[PDB]
């Protein structure tokens, strides 16, 4: 079965949309894995758009269910020493941050499974520290967070010297599918909770970028990379080294790297040779994590409000395009 999982997640009405007495036009059916939009400016009951995906998560879907479906199979591959990428795609205010970062529950117990509102990124770190420690495998975990705007790279974690300088990138001679981003701040994570500091720094930096770059907030991609270094011995000296990399990507709604990414995924899905990784910064950076038949995931976040009709249709079309799944009968 395809190693490229494409899922749609529709959030619930917030409260503001409630004040604007927003109403629903999106029809979620997680059993048939279909999401339908009911069009009609002057009220239409003779044409509704339906899409099918690998998974459809309605408003009541809890974080752990999204995580268990999308991330678990993938983290499995990363722990085996492979490179994988999980994308979050959708316009602002649809649910990427909630899905990718979520809400913290400090002062509480845990188990990567019990955290009620933790997002993919924190929960991933949470499962990593729990899984590898229970297994008794020696490991280290470092992370980076870069931004892509107007096909230029920006380090969102570098402490000093960080008010506008670009990161440079060039292929590196010993992994033709990889590239080297010199100067890219890589922060080592000693315990799961340390990720919150990182995300805040990233967020602050992102807040500044917006005051310098027009529509940054809606035209930037972020790649949050977590590298896992593992090693197990055998009281004989036999060492097994595994280095895994998981890219958590936040894609800006289609309201360049986005164009090339859809052609690459489509190409991987259709098995067309010559996947155009080189035609954008994002696809060059992730090339080595969209390698063999590695596992890939794309979460499309949408709003259930009629007011976002066009945006939802936009997001859905893109997800549908990346991996075309034929609608079932009836
Ligand atoms: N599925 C959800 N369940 C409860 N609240 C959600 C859910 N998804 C998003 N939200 C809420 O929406 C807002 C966050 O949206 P956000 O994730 O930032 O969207 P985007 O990723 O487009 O920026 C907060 O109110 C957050 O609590």
């Amino acid at each position: 079965g395809k190693n490229i999982q494409v899922v749609v997640r529709c959030r619930p009405f917030n409260l503001a949309e409630r004040k604007a007495s927003a109403h629903s036009i999106v029809e979620c059916d997680p059993v048939r894995k279909e999401v339908s939009v009911r069009t009609g400016g002057l009220a239409d009951k003779s044409s509704r758009k339906t899409y099918t995906f690998d998974m459809v998560f309605g408003a009541s879907t809890k974080q752990i269910d999204v995580y268990r479906s999308v991330v678990c199979p993938i983290l499995d591959e990363v722990i085996m020493g492979y490179n994988c990428t999980i994308f979050a795609y959708g316009q602002t205010g649809t649910g990427k941050t909630f899905t990718m970062e979520g809400e913290r529950s400090p002062n509480e117990e845990y188990t990567w499974e019990e955290d009620p509102l933790a997002g993919i990124i924190p929960r991933t770190l949470h499962q990593i520290f729990e899984k590898l420690t229970d297994n008794g495998t020696e490991f280290s975990v470092k992370v980076s967070l870069l931004s892509i705007y107007n096909e230029e790279l920006f380090d969102l974690l570098n402490p000093s010297s960080d008010v506008s300088e670009r990161l440079q990138m060039f292929d590196d001679p010993r992994n033709k599918r990889g590239v080297i981003i010199k100067g890219l701040e890589e922060i080592t994570v000693h315990n799961k909770d340390e990720v919150y500091q990182i995300l805040e720094k990233g967020a602050a930096k992102r807040t500044t970028a917006a005051t310098l770059m027009n529509a940054y907030s809606s035209r930037s991609h972020s790649v949050f990379s977590v590298t896992i270094h593992m090693k197990e011995t055998t009281i004989d000296g036999e060492e097994l080294v595994k280095i895994g990399k998981l890219n958590l990507v936040d894609l800006a709604g289609s309201e360049q790297s986005l164009l090339t990414l859809g052609r690459v995924i489509t190409a991987l899905v259709e098995r067309t040779p010559h996947v155009p990784y080189r035609e954008s910064k994002l696809t060059r950076i992730l090339q080595d994590s969209l390698g063999g038949r590695t596992r890939t995931s794309i979460i499309a976040t949408i709003s259930p409000a009629s007011l976002n009709l066009e945006e939802t249709l936009s997001t859905l079309e893109y997800a549908h395009r990346a991996k075309n799944i034929l609608n079932k009968p009836e």
